[PDB]
């Protein structure tokens, strides 16, 4: 099912704590205030505390913000969220008889890394839009798409709170709110980061490496074909506006034929990759792998960053981007 | 060897601290007191502290219980034992000149996760019986089987302490005490949890999934065949009383023939699984895997629990157990 | 569907012949009489004839019992049923214009080894409960589960007769009667005997053989871990009472994690075995294999019995069971 | 262990029924009588009844012979023994409180095809010698080898009866009596018939087929190499007299080197065959296969006889043996 509008009433006369004043936090706080909700901000004292104060919000330490709140949006990065939840939020939530904890990312709840108490409505309103894009579309009077989820319905009104927040943050009406789940949103997010993105970058690197090492192509010619021209961004725009296949009518018949035949040829290969990565997300295996990479001090993350940025392709890219003035 | 009785004398006039008043702790404490030994209990103030107080035991914080004790039985879950040992026990043991630390589980000592100091007798008395079963058999005047082990003989009497505790907790006489080790007991415990148990549950799930998806069998018929009837529990009783093969005489010849032929047919397949899991326990690989699952916050444990309890079979089981009026 | 109760009326004023006074026969006869049905017994003159006479039943030769009956329950072992049906029952059934022949086992009808005539309602009421368990639950006023099936609806009332017998034998109400079939019941029974049971015993034997031969474990330690303690029976009870996964909450987290990870790890391997054994049942292949083992004089059955009972594990089990004071062969 | 002599006393003052007056029966009966034992014969009224009568034995129907006997040797072919045991022996044995039933072949008892009652000593005295060979060696005052077994010790003296019969039939002293079993004797007999014998004949046929079809060798040359000369019988004699390897000293060094290297080269291949055939005997699988071949009316036996006797090698053998006058 889909949701095109909602009643804002379950959030009326409630103190709403936006924890974290980053990309998502600033935008979700600002727009909820513009729709006349009582919004405070929780944040450590960074630049982000200052900016929230400067944009007229009551700003507190995270534990205080949660103490004062009936509803909190935990909009901090996933990789620090567990520490902050356990030290500054969970102790306060032992006190509350009723509470609504919202997330924009399913990861930590989906894999059981954060388990709010039985009394807490655990809900998700997860945009598919960067944050600069959300401000832009709100200024134009338009909405954006979100995924909704409820892990734990303590109150019996968790879905109403989720729909309410979706209206509050300016997603609906004008955009859509899709009925989803914490597990589903985490799966979808990670499937992209672990399949089509890395397959795309690998394929582009292999194009460069084969063109240059085996066919005697200049680094600059190879870079200009494989990504360094505008090409990739104007195809990506037509995919979003017209459709992934519909968009192909603007290319030569030679191009259409080559892409269609090779897409069907290699579907089974990329399908096996997608199946294996999806299974490994859904099991919890990826959450264990990444948690243990963090606890080990990021040595694989560190070395793969070095090897990617010191690749023949990355070095040639640096020289070409210098030569073109970027 | 095996041991059928022992001298209780090495425990006489000694304070015996049972750390943890769970399944094993309650029973080992109760029976040691009934055999006239000076038993205190170490435990945080949970429900378990309340029950121990109500059953007439002096109860202390774990560090106090150890300070007051000449002998302690560390009968808490293996998954919290390292933290509790390091924070509440090891500091106290730096003080002691003589001490006996007993375990009912070899795991933490076998994989070096708990290394008591050189002055401490590190011993094991590990039952093969649930705890409800131990109380039942003590009330009937009968013993039960235990595995004995000694990692570290500081005193030169560690084996006497082990045999003594075996008598103390009512294992012997009447039952047996088998000469074993921390490594052997940990290996045996984990071999079951990693081979025949998961193979059994998997085989039962595959029977359900194939019957229902491929042969059009009703969920209810499939559940009633594969486990939801009494069948499994009365075969398990006859295996323990008469023997695993001897027990088969009570089934049809058709059933005997089918089971015998298919057991020999698939032995090599399940043997490969057993070999691989045993090797991976014995190396320490499983201890690293499980320790790292805990430190990562149990995400695989969490998700596999969800996937097992949300399986077609588990959902159908819930509906059928409701319909038959069993707890859900 | 499922059935929780039924009208007993289609069996009222009818003579019901229980053929065979073994585990299932004695119980189904006794309980049908206690519910006020006209029950006679057919049996050869064994100890079982004597016991039926002593428990107050009219007892006859099998052919006589069938001649006198409107309804018969053929509750004899599957491996002798074909001979007895062909010699003592089929000739009598050529005579009858109406008849209800009930089985507690689908095997012989499912694989076409017994094909009653077109005029006979061929029906199945198949318990999932041993027989000592059925008497126990009837004494407590409770029912038990059965599978119902109809191969041949001659009368147009075969399903009513099946539900009726289910009530008659004290399955319902209190228990359930599941709508099933001869083929389905035979498949389900044999799938267990050919997959999870032999896989379990093999896995337990391999645990013993590896622990003892490769890790230097004492026979007695290995036997106490793998089955010779109470362990298996109290897990089997909690599986039936709480559920197969729900039951795991009573074990250590270490135990839960080990079992869950390894169950998912090895599912595909045991699934292949289940697929292969199910296909071989459903084809009739197993019925041919077993029929030919019987006709050959049971030489594989005989030798596999010897090899199982003379295994290192079976010999050690005998010594340990002696030492603990349990029944020893 | 081994047994070189035994006390004949457990058979003294007992009626000994030899059932079957074939190769083994005639010889075991004759020699037991010559050692002063009370020997009667059971047999159907064939030529063999006549011969037993003519050689001075009391001869009866099989059931009568068993009724009159304290000890019987069931020395009839294995492939008829089950029928004869069930119809003419088992009914009589229901009556006996004590009895000793001896076999010269383990097959039927080993695979449970004949199961004498709990009260019967079920024993085996199994020669390794044809029967013409046993008469020959008794006339020379020498013994021969037997395997002893006991399936069922009802009396507690079954082993003494087995050793006694071994002395009775003139095996010991002079020869040996090896402690064995029904299963072991059946296994040993069938291992030969299912491994080295058929491997030998197959290898000889393959030598013929390859020489003739691929190397243009005349059928007569190929037959003269591979078996039709004396070669095979004089090697077989020296193997039995001197030893399987010791015997090789009489051949060229070229021959020794070729045989030693190729024996070690192919050991693993023939070992796999031996393992597979032994396992299939020991399980009871072969007993089921053969019983079902008989019940199906011998169609594989019949067709394989045709294909062996109608092979290019068998036809050429017939022409050559005609030409040499055999
Ligand atoms: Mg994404
Ligand atoms: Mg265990
Ligand atoms: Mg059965
Ligand atoms: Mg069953
Ligand atoms: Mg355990
Ligand atoms: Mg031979
Ligand atoms: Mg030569």
């Amino acid at each position: 099912k889909t949701v095109l509008d909602a009643n804002l009433d379950p959030l009326k006369g409630k103190t709403i704590g936006v924890i974290g004043y980053g990309n998502q936090g600033r935008v979700q706080a600002t727009i909820m205030r513009e729709n006349g909700l009582n919004v405070i901000v929780g944040n450590v004292k960074d630049k982000y505390y200052e900016l929230a104060k400067k944009e007229g919000f009551e700003v507190y330490e995270i534990d205080e913000a949660v103490r004062r709140s009936d509803v909190a949006l935990l909009l901090i990065p996933d990789e620090v969220m567990k520490e902050v939840y356990e030290k500054k939020i969970a102790p306060v939530l032992q006190g509350k008889k009723e509470f609504v904890l919202d997330f924009a990312s399913g990861y930590n709840v989906a894999f059981g890394l954060i388990r709010p108490p039985k009394s807490v409505d655990t809900i998700m309103v997860a945009p598919r839009m960067v944050g600069e894009g959300i401000m832009d579309l709100h200024k134009q009077g338009k909405g954006y798409p979100v995924l909704l989820g409820v892990k734990q319905d303590a109150s019996g009104k968790a879905w109403d709170y989720a729909k309410a927040i979706a209206k509050g943050i300016g997603a609906i009406p004008g955009g859509i709110a899709v009925i989803s789940s914490f597990e589903e949103e985490a799966l979808l997010d990670l499937m992209s980061e672990h399949t089509w993105v890395p397959i795309l970058f690998g394929a582009i690197k292999a194009c460069y490496d084969i063109a240059v090492k085996e066919y005697g192509v200049s680094p600059e010619a190879a870079l200009l074909e494989f990504y360094a021209s505008g090409e990739l961004a104007e195809i990506a725009r037509l995919i979003a506006e017209e459709g992934i296949f519909n968009q192909m009518v603007h290319h030569s018949t030679t191009s259409q034929y080559g892409t269609l035949t090779r897409m069907f040829k290699y579907y089974d290969v990329v399908r096996r990759i997608v199946e294996n990565e999806a299974k490994y997300i859904w099991d919890g295996s990826f959450a264990k792998e990444w948690s243990l990479e963090q606890q080990a001090g990021y040595p694989v993350f560190y070395r793969l960053w070095e090897l990617a940025t010191q690749s023949e392709m990355a070095k040639a890219e640096k020289e070409l981007y210098k030569l073109l003035g970027r």
